[PDB]
DNA sequence: GCTTTAAAAGGGCA
DNA sequence: TGCCCTTTTAAAGC
């Protein structure tokens, strides 16, 4: 972190194999944290309050959980799911745990010129304040997202690890600062 | 409460 | 096919 700002994590998304046909409307009924209708949406929805998160649950084992502010919470989150899941009778594993996606956030405390930042990186900007305030920047590599604000303010998205979103933000740091608002 | 970004999982449907 | 269905989270501006 050279630029000596470390992006703080937001939201994880990971997911894992319960390995295990699972019956959503037995488990929607003995669980308390669930809630479930097939005709809006194929998984059971279920919430814990530590570490904070929500966890989509499908008939074929395989699970989503969302929410968490690290990965080894998530993770942490997962198991605790697989467990709730165990405990209403199915053989659930923990197959294949995988962090699918990272969100991260920072601040680099000076106004940003959007417009003259998007000129000089057309390849990979997107600024339509109209429909949107923040500045959407595709960096390649690493293959990141950046929202980048008039306010200094960041959100980096689209990580597996957090090596990435530091990496970008590292990448875009000077390139904020050459579009710094005077 | 909406807009935008990323990602995963599944059923529905044109 | 392809893509929305839902869920999470930050941000600024409407």
């Amino acid at each position: 972190h050279p630029s000596g700002i470390v992006p703080t994590l937001q939201n994880i998304v990971s997911t894992v194999n319960l390995d295990c046909k699972l019956d959503l409307k037995a488990i929607a009924l003995q669980a308390r944290n669930a809630e479930y209708n097939p005709k809006r949406f194929a998984a059971v929805i279920m919430r814990i309050r530590e570490p904070k998160t929500t966890a989509l649950i499908f008939a074929s084992g395989k699970m989503v959980c969302t929410g968490a502010k690290s990965e080894d919470f998530s993770k942490m989150a997962a198991r605790k799911y697989a467990r709730i899941v165990q405990k209403l009778g199915f053989p659930a594993k923990f197959k294949d745990f995988k962090i699918q996606n990272i969100v991260g956030s920072c601040d680099v405390k000076f106004p940003i010129r959007l417009e003259g930042l998007a000129y000089s990186h057309a390849a990979f900007s997107s600024y339509e304040p109209e429909l949107f305030p923040g500045l959407i920047y595709r960096m390649k590599v690493p293959k990141i997202v950046l929202l980048i604000f008039v306010s200094g303010k960041i959100v980096i998205t689209g990580a597996k690890m957090r090596d990435e979103t530091y990496k970008a933000f590292e990448n875009i740091y000077p390139v904020l600062s050459e579009f710094r608002k005077i």
